[PDB]
């Protein structure tokens, strides 16, 4: 259903689609324009990188990533969802740290191309499922606005490789994963001339 954690079976690491609406019908990511998915009572089941705040690092198994809202941001609606995911009592004054973070909620992560610029991970073109990550730790700080922004941590936890690793690229090319485009997408673009 639409609060189901972990991957969603038989969408492997490395599929990818053009648009984000693909990826909500797929169900890897339903909200089509939010970055992340999640309730506030209950953890996040999945995010997109697609930039955003630019002192977000993106190293591939590990990344960092700043919430949304709001003046100062508050650790409600999405924020707390991915706080609730870490192995830790939630905090909302000054963050937690999960010692055990493997036993964290799982999030799927995709990557989107606007992320492009500081992270040499995002694709080139259209989305792509990474696998599952957890949420590491997170804490409050003050943004580029001055304002508080909540910032998080997370890291990469899944049996299959991760889709730029040469294991994960020989997975793609065994399971014959290509770029999905709409039905008669490129058929339009083509006689539109
Ligand atoms: O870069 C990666 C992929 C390869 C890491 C896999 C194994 C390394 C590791 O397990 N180290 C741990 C250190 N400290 C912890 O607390 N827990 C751990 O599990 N991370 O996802």
């Amino acid at each position: 259903p639409s609060n189901h954690y972990g991957p969603i079976p038989g969408i492997p690491v490395g599929t990818m689609w053009r648009f984000r609406v693909q990826v909500s019908e797929s169900g890897v990511h339903r909200p089509h324009v939010a970055g992340i998915h999640g309730r506030s009572n209950d953890g996040a089941y999945s995010l997109v990188l697609a930039g955003g705040y630019e002192d977000d690092v993106d190293h591939g198994n590990f990344f960092t990533y700043t919430g949304s809202g709001g003046c100062d941001q508050k650790l409600t609606n999405t924020n707390r969802a991915l706080a609730l995911n870490c192995f830790a009592p939630i905090n909302d004054q000054e963050g937690a740290e999960a010692k055990d973070w493997r036993s964290g909620k799982p999030v799927r992560v995709v990557r989107n191309v606007k992320g492009g610029k500081n992270s040499k991970y995002a694709p080139a073109e259209g989305n792509r499922y990474d696998g599952i990550y957890k949420v590491v730790k997170y804490w409050p700080e003050k943004g580029k606005s001055g304002f508080l922004v909540w910032r998080y941590l997370l890291r990469r936890d899944d049996d299959e490789p991760g889709p730029w690793t040469k294991e994960g690229k020989d997975r793609i090319k065994k399971l014959g994963l290509t770029m999905q485009y709409p039905e008669g997408y490129l058929e339009a673009l083509a006689n539109a001339h």
